[PDB]
């Protein structure tokens, strides 16, 4: 008998983002890494888990960068523009990500890497009216899984609407605005928000919104302890038809012959203290059943929610597990909202 009847006022404004749109200004944006040169495509194709060659001109693709054992080192959004490949690795990885690419940039490979991260400020949009907000600020047209250069400079990433376990997680757009145009774009967005009833999300409400959509993130759910298929992201981040790449054989073996021991799961719990990842225990025998990787409050669900990994024998919705202090968590369907 768990209390999932609560009022969690600190994240009540995700409701507006789910119905209209939410605006978020990250403190640390994803880096903006560009790859140029005659061998840029072959170079990146051999290290990304995604098929970069097949990708069209204004398309966006998700990829992992794996180690040789197929554990996740990074994720990135990947776009093409002119004779360049644009890569957006996770926030705070600009040096480590560039070093990882240079590890595979061998003698006489015709590719060059440039870090353009200080040229842009990131603004994020979420929710059903995201395209209408873009159409107001900018000209031409927009759709899911797209990568566009803005006429003024800068870029727009519109994520695919399907993400973990091919679930529809709604619209998400990332705007990389040239520094000198930032304060103007911000003023334009504040007017649009106030007039059209969207909401300015703070970091805790932005994270609650993403957790309500079941979205796994680097470094909590996506890191070198896990495989892309464990994370529910091999359908959007891995190609099983492409040629040689780092981690390909273990990725493929897991898929066709191996057995997935654990999988990304949603959790519901009652009502900052916990040290993540937290071990989850089976109440019957006290054995390890999974791990909880992050939590948020959800006013919509009236309880805490979280993401993590569940062993196969406990994956059914409604399965009850224990935290180390014996608070109960219940496996829940994704997305939560
Ligand atoms: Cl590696
Ligand atoms: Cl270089
Ligand atoms: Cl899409
Ligand atoms: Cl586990």
């Amino acid at each position: 008998n768990l209390y999932f009847q609560g009022m969690l006022t600190e994240v009540s404004d995700t409701r507006i983002a789910h119905k209209k749109f939410g605006l978020f200004y990250p403190s640390v944006s994803r880096p903006s890494i560009f790859v140029e040169g005659e061998d840029r495509k072959n170079f990146l194709q051999g290290i990304a888990s995604q098929d970069i060659l097949k990708q069209d001109e204004k398309s966006l693709s998700y990829s992992f960068f794996l180690n040789p054992k197929a554990r996740i080192l990074f994720d990135a959004w990947c776009g093409n523009f002119e004779d360049k490949i644009a890569l957006f690795p996770p926030a705070g990885t600009r040096e480590e990500f560039v070093n990882h690419l240079k590890k595979y940039l061998f003698f006489r490979t015709k590719a060059k890497i440039t870090d353009m991260s200080d040229h842009f400020r990131e603004i994020r949009l979420v929710g059903p009216e995201t395209i209408s907000v873009l159409l107001s600020l900018f000209d031409n047209n927009f759709s899911g899984s797209s990568f566009r250069m803005l006429k003024n400079g800068g870029y727009v990433l519109i994520h695919p609407t399907s993400f973990q376990h091919n679930l529809d997680v709604g619209l998400q757009a990332d705007l990389f605005i040239p520094i000198d145009q930032f304060e103007t774009t911000q003023k334009s967005l504040e007017d649009f928000t106030s007039n059209k009833g969207g909401v300015l999300l703070d970091e805790s409400s932005y994270l609650a919104y993403l957790t309500e959509k079941g979205i796994p993130l680097f470094p909590s759910e996506l890191n070198d302890s896990f495989f892309p298929a464990e994370a529910g992201l091999d359908s959007v981040g891995v190609s099983y038809n492409k040629g040689c790449y780092v981690g390909q054989e273990p990725v493929t073996r897991l898929k066709f012959q191996g057995h997935l021991n654990r999988s990304l799961a949603g959790f519901r719990l009652e009502g900052p203290k916990m040290e993540f990842p937290v071990t989850l225990f089976n109440p019957k025998d006290g054995n390890e059943a999974g791990i909880l990787t992050r939590t948020s409050s959800s006013d919509i669900l009236g309880s805490g929610i979280g993401l993590g990994y569940i062993k196969r024998n406990f994956s059914e919705n409604g399965t009850e597990l224990l935290l180390p202090d014996a608070q109960l968590v219940r496996v829940h369907s994704l997305p939560f909202v």
